[PDB]
């Protein structure tokens, strides 16, 4: 059974957090929110001011190697300020570098969260992200695709709050059986 | 200054709460989360286990007339348990009945939250909701439309987590200038 880590920081976007969270919960696949921040109660101020608790602090996990024995999917959501913090945290970079190209691991990044590919020195060729980070990614030698969701190797990237459902679904698609994926998909009333 | 109330209860769906929340926040339109439930600290256990503080408890608002003095838009999200609670709370029904067909008031319901139209006795002819409540809506006499969003008078109804962004947008469209609406829309990277 696959387990998912949804990273979260102060300033993480509520929509981009909620889509993969709700999708993996519907799929009955374990998922933990893992806070990168200093609040000792794991209380998070989200990008648009929702105050919510995370399940864990990243300080509970000693290394990317230990992280990899705990989780199979690592998700880095966006929101301007949350993405800045996540993309500049050495631990998150180490996890991303460790997971990349592993046959039993997957990475998701959405909106400004995709800056983590660049900061982690990932060598994928093609990518998407929020149009506001397009310049930054093309400087990193990435070919930017203007579409909701991109997959290269085991890195799923996505554009923004409007694509967070498609992003969560693409991650689920990698680990769910056909019947589980189809059932979850059908339950969402996708447009 | 348009002022939005996003109702929330234990068991409210994370995705359907976060979409209108983030959209109105982007539009710089004031929005409060207003909790209906037993928790005296406004700590809400959401449908898929997120624990989040609401801004207010509905108990702070002495009547539906007083609510109408404070808010112009009332939003009722889904999730099975959350919608059961909200749809069966007379305060919520009273707000919905008061707002219906009133100039410059708006009501939004999504997924199982649409049961509030039936419990409030709203005389709109057409409606949508989650396929899971399709029969029950039909039983109250509504004509069900299989499309993401239905607008009738000043009632916006919508289907499910997959349509929560289209739902939040349709609400925003009624109250924002075309210029503001287009800017918010553009920022979301809608597919």
């Amino acid at each position: 059974m696959v387990k998912v880590c949804l990273f979260v920081a102060d300033g993480t976007d509520e929509i981009e957090f909620s889509a993969p969270w709700g999708i993996f919960k519907r799929a009955e696949i374990p998922i933990d929110s893992v806070y990168v921040g200093e609040n000792k109660d794991r209380l998070v101020k989200m990008s648009r001011d929702v105050e919510m608790y995370a399940n864990r602090s990243y300080k509970e996990i000693p290394s990317a190697d230990d992280f990899a024995k705990q989780y199979d999917i690592a998700i880095i959501p966006g929101g301007g300020l949350g993405a800045k913090t996540l993309s500049t945290t050495p631990f998150v970079q180490q996890v991303v570098k460790e997971f990349y190209k592993k046959p039993n691991k997957w990475i998701g990044m959405i909106c400004a969260g995709v800056l983590t590919a660049k900061t982690s020195g990932l060598p994928n060729k093609q990518i998407t992200g929020h149009p506001s980070v397009r310049g930054q990614l093309e400087e990193g030698g990435y070919k930017y695709l203007d579409q909701p969701v991109v997959l290269e190797e085991n890195l799923i990237t996505s554009q923004g709050p409007g694509t967070a459902m498609l992003f969560g679904l693409k991650l689920l698609e990698q680990v769910a059986s056909k019947d589980k994926y189809n059932a979850v998909y059908k339950s969402l009333s996708m447009p």
